């Protein structure tokens, strides 16, 4: 029913989950605090931010034509078609939006069609990556899969070489483990075995995959790219079974507590990632003060000032409350709504440059706006650093060739406490890795080598190794001849009479 506009040169469509699905007779439930007000407002901030700013669209004034999913991907494209009918009213040049992958899916599927381009904050499925379905979509949130990349860099740092996986039934653990593979083949990591989980999984059949596991007792590496209650009924079977491996876990894991409930031993020496952001202070200013008398732009904010505080505008119990009340919590996303809207305003920056070199104010060049050229051409080919990172940061923000965030993910280790079992950080995954080995119980003391996961051990000085041509996991090690002299890892050489070597 409601819209929030703003005026502007150039408009920018947006779609939030401000309230939560209807269910019954009504099509829309109650207000996402979080994921729906807040992360409205982190797009409003950032139209603000780059209206004032004289250097990023120095002439052009950026608009907004804001609309609410109520979580439900047919509402959203009923919402939707307000952006289409205005390609050909007012003109809506990108969306900033999609927060469920179900909506962003049905919005993409539209929004291709007329050539508007979109950019989701936190639309994470990897089935929006499939650009001969979603070929106008991006996205400032990595997609799920990404980081494999993460995963198979942690394992070549340990040299742990010969692993095994464990992926969940569905597209995270799916295809998440398929982007593991990859990435690990090029770092010349292999698999051991690779087993499935489901949630229709017994606890009988949770063992069966540790039994799995267990006959290949030279991977003592697991490698998980599963849900957090596969994670949690996997280190349940591990915990019955005495079954000690080494866990390097993706973030259905990452730093849960709720995944390690009762199962302490087994996953105690873990290694876990998540998704990182960084908090901007600018942000927690502009919110904490924001009210319903002054903040009428939003027609979203008197239900959820009403919602939040429990109170009613017409029992005038309403005006006592505040947000500066309470500490601000800033949602996880909000970093990625930020991004989106300030990425879009670097893609229409660069596009104006171009089509625009003879003024500051908007053209016939860009009256209206091409929808392919601005895909293709300038979303795609942004880097700039990140707005409103941390002072020590070197963040940017930029996309691969099919419109997917780069990211930046945290890595935590579980360990044995004070007794008691807790996660520590580790390390962080920007572009390349970077851990200290100081703050793994497992590496910090020298006490113990590091956990093995070759498929061979080391030859001796005396042996070459024997490979098959391409496989390079495994190996065999051949013993040079008495006589026999090293000429490289691979090959011995005769050296006749009168001539021996360095022994
Ligand atoms: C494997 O890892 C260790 C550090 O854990 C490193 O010093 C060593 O050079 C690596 N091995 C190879 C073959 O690069
Ligand atoms: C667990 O397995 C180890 C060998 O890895 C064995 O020495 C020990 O007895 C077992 N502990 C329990 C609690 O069953
Ligand atoms: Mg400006």
């Amino acid at each position: 029913k409601k819209v929030l506009t703003l005026e502007g040169d150039l408009v920018l469509g947006g779609l939030f989950p401000v309230h939560q699905k209807g269910g019954p007779a009504e099509d829309c439930g109650p207000v996402n605090e979080h994921r729906g007000i807040q992360r409205l407002e982190a797009m409003l901030f950032a139209l603000d931010r780059i209206n004032r700013d004289p250097h990023l669209l120095p002439g052009v004034r950026l608009g907004a034509h804001i609309l609410d999913s109520c979580s439900k991907d047919t509402h959203a494209l009923e919402q939707a078609l307000d952006f289409v009918r205005a390609s050909l009213p007012t003109a809506i040049t990108g969306v900033i939006g999609g927060s469920y992958s179900d909506v962003s899916i049905q919005v993409a599927n539209l929004l291709r069609l007329f050539q508007i381009p979109q950019i989701s904050y936190a639309s994470t499925s990897a089935k929006l990556s499939d650009k001969s379905r979603y070929d106008y979509f991006a996205r400032t949130v990595p997609p799920d899969f990404f980081q494999a990349k993460a995963m198979a860099e942690i394992l070549r740092f340990f040299n742990w070489t010969y692993v095994s996986t464990v992926a969940s039934e569905g597209d995270y653990g799916e295809t998440g483990i398929e982007a593991f593979e990859l990435e690990a083949r090029a770092r010349n990591i292999c698999v051991a075995t690779s087993e499935k989980v489901g949630r229709a999984m017994s606890r009988a059949a949770f063992e069966g995959v540790v039994r799995a596991l267990l006959q290949k007792p030279s991977a003592r590496v697991a490698v998980l790219f599963t849900r957090s209650e596969d994670a949690r009924e996997l280190l349940a079977a591990s915990q019955r079974l005495n079954a000690s491996f080494t866990w390097v876990a993706s973030d259905g894991w990452g730093a849960l507590e709720s995944v390690v409930a009762g199962s302490e031993g087994a996953a105690e020496g873990a290694i876990t990632i998540e998704l990182a952001s960084y908090p901007i202070s600018d942000f927690a200013s502009y919110f904490q003060s924001l009210d319903p008398w002054n903040n009428s732009r939003n027609p979203w904010f008197r239900e959820f000032w009403e919602q939040r505080f429990r109170c009613s505008f017409r029992q005038r119990d309403c005006a006592a409350h505040s947000l500066r009340a309470v500490p601000f919590e800033q949602e996880s996303k909000i970093m990625f709504v930020v991004n989106a809207v300030y990425a879009m305003a670097h893609a229409l920056h660069n596009m104006h440059r171009a089509l625009c070199p003879n003024t500051t104010r908007l053209c016939d060049a860009m009256r209206p706006v091409n929808g392919r050229r601005l895909y293709k051409d300038f979303v795609l080919n942004v880097k700039f650093d990140a707005p409103f990172r941390p002072a020590d940061t070197h963040n940017e923000v930029r996309f691969d060739r099919f419109g997917d965030g780069i990211g930046r993910y945290n890595i935590f280790t579980y360990l044995r406490a004070g007794g008691r079992y807790r996660y520590q950080k580790v390390g962080y995954w920007a572009e390349g890795l970077t851990l200290d080995t100081s703050l793994i119980p497992w590496a910090s003391p020298s006490a113990g080598p590091l956990p093995a996961s070759r498929c061979s051990e080391p030859c001796l000085q005396n042996e070459v190794k024997s490979v098959q041509p391409g496989e390079v996991c495994c190996w065999l090690c051949i013993p040079c001849q008495p006589y026999e002299y090293r000429l490289d890892e691979f090959t011995c050489a005769d050296c006749g009479l009168g001539y021996w070597p360095n022994a």
